[PDB]
């Protein structure tokens, strides 16, 4: 009985990492991350220059999930660049690094510096389209021609396999028209779904006040309000990415909840929220939770049931 | 103290009602809305001629939330025009009727017929801007083109004030966008925020299944789930459409949940998901909740707090 993957050309001792921006910010985080029992990690979406972010208070978490206007708040992709070139520990698990930039010059900037570091080291792109371009036009990813400009040109720019990281769709032809964009570009060899479902909005009802700062409160959700949502995506597009690998991303508490995950397609499996909130420890519980679950109903490998989950009649 | 208020020149007992599609689409669940507790009640939207919807199992409820793919079952235009001009107890409380026709000229139709109900009897038309999926273009209030022709449509065939029900945005740049046609219309006097969160999936671990039958699993979600994306679209919809009146569905169980829509900006505040499950006693419970936060924070009516919710600095 095992949790073990080869995928990308690395190997993973269980499915488990975190979500960008959780638990990765820092060379202490990383190094608290790379020390836990998760299968990789992620480094934070970043952009050319640090940045300090939006105001506090920018994240909260409650019961169900969490309300966050983080802003890209990060040390910079040369930080980044040198965590992943010159202080990470490979022989302990592999490292995804994540982008972010504000316009798609900015992106291909850090890309072409990446790709040397990503074919001597084995760095793996993870590209941020669930992310601002003009202001008073929707992020990148619900642009579906600035999204193919922006995969034209990291594809041109980077040369290497890479993964973008989606926002979710709720509509079948948005389903449609973004993996259609997706499969254009073989490069890109895997799909995270989901970011965070955009621009709720959290209310306190005894201080009748939003929770965060930016935006007038309103901030992307994740945690256990988004499930469902995570799920539909992964398996939406685990459907129409047949040559493309599926991370999933979106509700994990449990080793029950990576199970359908993993069931709806999903090959990593990526852990914000309850992170945030339980911290690294974490990962113990989900690999002892989802073995558990495998044992009783007998699965040996992920393969057994990856993307098997049954639909009626 | 009581929560009376007037809307759309109509009285209202309080600003409760029912979602439409939920206890809503035969001539017994109205009479059974009509004798609740409720403010109002809305019709199942209809088409112009009954449909049987979808296959079973279509909805699914668990702790938090729903998720359904009805497919528009209804009695037919003719049923819920009759019930308008020959059945319902205008006496009792407001009837608003909800129209989801196929095209838009199924719409212009509808509409033209429903006119001089509403002239005689003071029928309130929502009409619905979500549909069945048509592959390679996204439903209609997703498609703002598409959208625009059909308010400038039905409002040309309808003539007299109206309201639309809204699928959630999750871009602010939508969000301007919707809004600003909105705006075009001056008929349009009301805006329901939100419809289901398209396309979600829902997994059961034990079976390996999905739990609904039609669309592979997939379908609209209600409940927990939504509350925070329903008070975003409430909010947002509240702030630009000043000379509009919006009402808040999504994620409501609890006085305190009401509470927070009105807050957001809601005038009237519909229940889907908790009606389901709970039956029209909610109403009762919803009505006592509502006046004892009211109550100990010395609001004596919504007018006071409505839209009122504080943003941080
Ligand atoms: C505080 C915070 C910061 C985040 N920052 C990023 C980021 O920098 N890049 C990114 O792709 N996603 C970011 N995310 C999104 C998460 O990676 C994840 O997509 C989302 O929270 C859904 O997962 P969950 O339900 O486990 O939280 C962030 C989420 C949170 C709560
Ligand atoms: C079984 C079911 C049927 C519904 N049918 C309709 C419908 O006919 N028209 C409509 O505008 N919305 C319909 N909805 C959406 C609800 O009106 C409401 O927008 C949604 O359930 C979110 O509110 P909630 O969180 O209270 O459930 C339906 C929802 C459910 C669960
Ligand atoms: O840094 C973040 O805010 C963040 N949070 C997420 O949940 N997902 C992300 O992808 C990011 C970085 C991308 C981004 C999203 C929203 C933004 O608008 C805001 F108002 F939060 F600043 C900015 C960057
Ligand atoms: O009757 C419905 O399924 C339904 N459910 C909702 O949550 N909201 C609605 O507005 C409606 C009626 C409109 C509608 C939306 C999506 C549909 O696709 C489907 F998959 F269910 F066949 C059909 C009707």
């Amino acid at each position: 009985m095992c949790l073990k993957l080869n995928l990308l050309d690395h190997v993973f001792a269980n499915p488990f990492m975190n979500a960008a921006g959780v638990l990765c910010s820092t060379e202490e985080d990383l190094r608290c991350m790379t020390a836990s029992s998760s299968g990789a990690l992620v480094s934070k979406s970043c952009t050319s220059a640090p940045r300090d972010g939006n105001p506090e208070p920018r994240y909260m978490a409650f019961p169900l999930g969490s309300i966050n206007s983080m802003g890209l708040p990060n040390l910079g992709f040369d930080f980044y660049l040198k965590y992943a070139s010159d202080l990470h520990d490979y022989s302990k698990k592999p490292l995804f690094l994540s982008i972010s930039g504000l316009s798609v010059e900015e992106n291909v900037a850090m890309v072409r510096r990446l790709a040397p570091v990503a074919q001597e080291k084995g760095v793996l792109l993870e590209l941020n389209l669930s992310c601002p371009n003009v202001p008073g036009k929707p992020q990148v990813a619900y642009d579906f021609e600035a999204m193919r400009t922006y995969l034209q040109q990291v594809s041109l720019a980077y040369g290497l396999p890479f993964g973008v990281k989606m926002p979710p769709y709720f509509d079948i032809a948005h389903f449609d028209t973004a993996a259609a964009v997706l499969n254009e570009f073989p490069l890109v060899k895997f799909v995270t779904c989901v970011n965070s479902v955009g621009n709720g909005l959290v209310i306190d009802a005894e201080s009748e006040s939003v929770v965060i700062k930016p935006k007038q409160g309103f901030g992307g959700l994740g945690g256990k309000y988004i499930l469902p949502t995570a799920l539909a995506n992964v398996n939406a597009f685990y459907r129409r990415c047949p040559d493309k690998l599926v991370f999933g991303c979106g509700g994990v508490y449990s080793g029950e909840d990576a199970f359908l995950h993993i069931l709806a397609g999903a090959s990593m499996v990526q852990v914000g929220t309850a992170l945030q909130e339980e911290g690294p420890g974490i990962f113990t519980r989900l690999e002892d939770e989802l073995l558990e679950i495998m044992a009783r109903k007998g699965y040996r490998t992920l393969e057994e049931f990856r993307g098997r989950v049954k639909t009626i009649e």
